[PDB]
């Protein structure tokens, strides 16, 4: 499956894709304001991400550092990202259908969305300006806006125990943008397409 990673934000991001223990493709890219990067991920992957990180310095090995979604200070990701980081998630060909959605579980540090370039589903969206509007006390000091369980590392916003609920800090998230998780056992975001799909993730859509 193709996925094209467009940076429509004004600023440079570091594409990142990584399935948590081994990276998608490349596992990562610099991509300047406009940048386009195609990228292919092999069917049947399960629980991939794709996300955006700012601020980053690799050296000419790759090795560095990002002040939001560093993956263990690598260029190319094998690993998932360090929070803030709003989360493009996909699951393909999972008994003949692919499953897409984002995700606020672990912050949000730039705004995405995630569509197909094929027919059959829509797409997802989480624009909004979330860091701007963030509560004070998860704002991340190196930028971006921290999830409640990155910040208070509790049962309730981490749902260690799987019996968790919605909180203040949830339906902020919720709120701004209502098409995302915005905690652990949330109302389902998740669209189903067609197995096979196709997609594009563009950060900074509505810019």
């Amino acid at each position: 499956a193709t996925f094209e990673i467009v940076n429509r934000c004004s600023y440079t991001v570091w594409a990142a894709a990584s399935k948590g223990d081994a990276a998608l493709d490349a596992g990562g890219r610099q991509l300047n304001s406009g940048e386009s990067w195609t990228i292919n991920v092999e069917p049947g992957t399960n629980g991939g991400k794709i996300w955006a990180r700012t601020d980053c310095y690799f050296d000419d090995s790759g090795s560095g550092i990002c002040k939001t979604g560093d993956c263990g200070g690598l260029l190319r990701c094998k690993r998932f990202g360090r929070p803030p980081t709003t989360l493009a998630e996909f699951s393909l060909n999972q008994y003949g259908k692919d499953y897409i959605d984002i995700s606020n579980i672990k912050g949000f540090n730039v705004p995405m969305n995630f569509s197909p370039t094929t027919r059959g589903c829509r797409g997802v969206r989480c624009a909004a300006d979330i860091v701007g509007q963030c509560p004070a006390k998860l704002k991340a000091p190196g930028g971006g806006c921290n999830d409640a369980c990155t910040v208070f590392q509790t049962s309730e916003y981490c749902c260690t125990t799987g019996k968790c609920g919605p909180t203040e800090y949830s339906r902020f998230f919720k709120r701004l943008c209502p098409d995302a998780f915005s905690y652990v056992l949330d109302k389902p975001t998740t669209v189903t397409c067609p197995g096979s799909s196709n997609y594009r993730v563009t950060f900074c859509p509505t810019a």
